[PDB]
């Protein structure tokens, strides 16, 4: 429809540019990606892991890619700012594993003869934002050990590893546990701690997934014992709450169909996270999400980026 | 829209005024609460601790709150005759702690220089119905013992600590956790019990959050190695069940927007709590709530106080 007036309609606001990040902001960059180019990159519900994917639909700054070789129920939505997609070769040049497509081999895949045989073009590099040609996250190295909040149970703090840095971030690991719970993050994430930072405030430390003794827990012996260093506590960065406002308005991809993104309002808050409301529908599903998520926008960034908007019901 | 009017043609009743507290149905009290008044009050989501506070709103007989030097975020919204809150120097003069405004630290902090330097008014001493003038409530006196029930996850009876005592009130602490799960009470308040009521009642009590032998727990021998005694079996005085009746109709603060206030009926009864249902809205809203809860109201207190009420729907 029109924002402005609906703002008039409504008597409210959006939610203003300044508070979001410059990426979940930025809509005069071209998508440059075009059905049909392959790349790398992450496999969401295993985030330490990374597969050849093709790109499969472009809908104006975002693009829903593809796991070649697998099926077409596990394709998924990015931006075209996304961090978690590279460039081919990029594993190779950077010390990543690559998942090859379905029934090839790890050292069975070449990109060259991948190409010939599909004809295919591979995405050119310089429409990534993150090819590991940055200098990394100050003070986070792979090894290195820190406490972090498990995401998924957040009433637990654990004992946490970095297994992976890509330019300005990387990845935490719980110990002794899949990747499943594992989450990208950098130095001013909310979600981490540094080594005693337990002890230090009170709460319990979840040790590793069947360790002896668990109750039984020193952190300075773990670490001589596993030939690690913890984090340094002079790395992890304050972020300061948002300033994101009740009812204020926004853009959100709606996580029920993420081909679609909608009107969307500030329903509540916390010091780093929101809870998204779409205007004209049940609250039933409201939901948080992190201030900082790639798929929330201001007022306007799918009209500027070409993208439809869902206006409310 | 009228009371009368309305309850002709739903052939509905009111609770009487005599069903609430006298707290809950005063409507002849003036709000004095200006705007840009300081005072001191506990933080609701942390309820033993203090904090400078100046009225942002007043709308009837209520105020909105803001902590000085904090986000409007956090603000909220309390009765001008709520006993959680205290005139400027209180916490100085009855033995409580100050968390001061976002940059100061607790020393620092003096009231004259304060108010010298903001050039504020401190809301005067005569607009408030607890400064600790009162006799306290018989027995129970700071670091006594008892049991308590956690209103957050009710099957659970635990092991408690009086750690705060105003006027006739006093703070419930659970022992080994932080604040977030405490809460302010009264001699007849149905959520708390005598050391070793549990044991008498055969029911399971929940130790503190990390002692060290969970399943041997003993009042005897924790009473003795933290140097403190019971509260008095005596002093523990049930309230009787209120009268509520399922469809008798009031208005009540809207959980959701605690600006609002709405038309209201009584879903249902527990022998100290009703479910309040907003009349024209969703049953989903429905909502449990203490019989003394502060922000429930006859009908007419609206009217009488100079607040508007939500009509149904």
């Amino acid at each position: 429809w029109s924002w402005e007036s609906y703002l008039e309609e409504q008597k409210a606001i959006t939610a203003p540019v300044s508070l979001f990040q410059d990426s979940q902001a930025v809509t005069h960059n071209k998508n440059g990606f075009k059905l049909g180019m392959k790349l790398e990159g992450i496999d969401p519900q295993h985030p330490s892991m990374y597969f050849i994917l093709t790109v499969a639909e472009v809908c104006g700054y975002r693009l829903r890619l593809h796991f070649d070789g697998y099926s077409e129920c596990h394709d998924f939505w990015v931006n075209a700012n996304s961090p978690d997609i590279h460039p081919a070769g990029w594993f190779e040049k950077t010390g990543h594993k690559l998942q090859p497509p379905k029934g090839y081999k790890e050292e069975e895949f070449s990109w060259s003869q991948y190409l010939r045989s599909t004809r295919a073009q591979a995405a050119p590099k310089h429409l990534f934002v993150s090819q590991s040609h940055s200098p990394p996250p100050l003070g986070f190295q792979v090894g290195m050990k820190l406490e972090a909040v498990d995401r998924m149970n957040p009433s637990l703090v654990c004992v946490a590893s970095v297994t992976d840095v890509v330019d300005s971030r990387f990845l935490v690991h719980f110990d002794n546990w899949d990747d499943t719970y594992d989450y990208w993050c950098d130095p001013s994430s909310p979600y981490i701690h540094p080594v005693g930072w337990c002890q230090k405030q009170g709460k319990p430390l979840t040790p590793p997934q069947d360790y002896p003794d668990p109750d039984n827990f020193c952190w300075e012996k773990y670490l001589e014992e596993t030939g690690a260093s913890a984090v340094p506590t002079w790395a992890f960065k304050v972020r300061p709450p948002h300033s994101f406002l009740v009812n204020m308005k926004l853009e959100a991809v709606d996580r029920r169909n993420p081909a679609l993104i909608r009107v969307a309002s500030v329903e509540d808050v916390e010091d780093h996270r929101i809870k998204i409301h779409f205007d004209g529908w049940s609250h039933g599903y409201d939901f948080w999400i992190d201030a900082d998520h790639p798929d929330i926008h201001p007022a306007g960034w799918c009209s500027k980026t070409g993208h439809p908007l869902q206006p409310p019901l």
